């Protein structure tokens, strides 16, 4: 399994702009709390904390950093679909649970 890290250059940077672009509810933070609550990835704030101080650099990206940690932590593409689509849903469910 090839891991986020990994994929070519181009294709993490489309990526990582693509999911600093979503709204908040589907963003790379929401994106880290749903893949930090597994055992096999852990993300603390503090871990987070590094990629949301990346936007103080002129053109940063948190989101590119998220991608690359999670990576690092063993995460897959199919993996990172996997999570986005729980992340739709869960959306979805949010907004209509009382």
């Amino acid at each position: 399994g090839s891991t986020l890290n990994r994929l070519r250059e181009p294709l993490l940077r489309r990526l990582s702009e693509l999911l600093d672009q979503a709204p908040e509810g589907r963003g790379w933070r929401r994106l880290a709390e749903l893949a930090g609550s597994r055992g096999r990835l852990r993300l603390s704030c503090l871990d987070l904390e590094q990629c949301s101080l990346k936007v103080l650099e002129p053109e940063g990206s948190p989101s590119l950093c998220l991608l690359k940690l999670m990576g690092e932590k063993g995460c897959t593409v199919t993996e990172l679909s996997d999570f986005l689509q729980a992340m739709e849903h869960t959306e979805v469910l949010q907004l209509l649970s009382p």
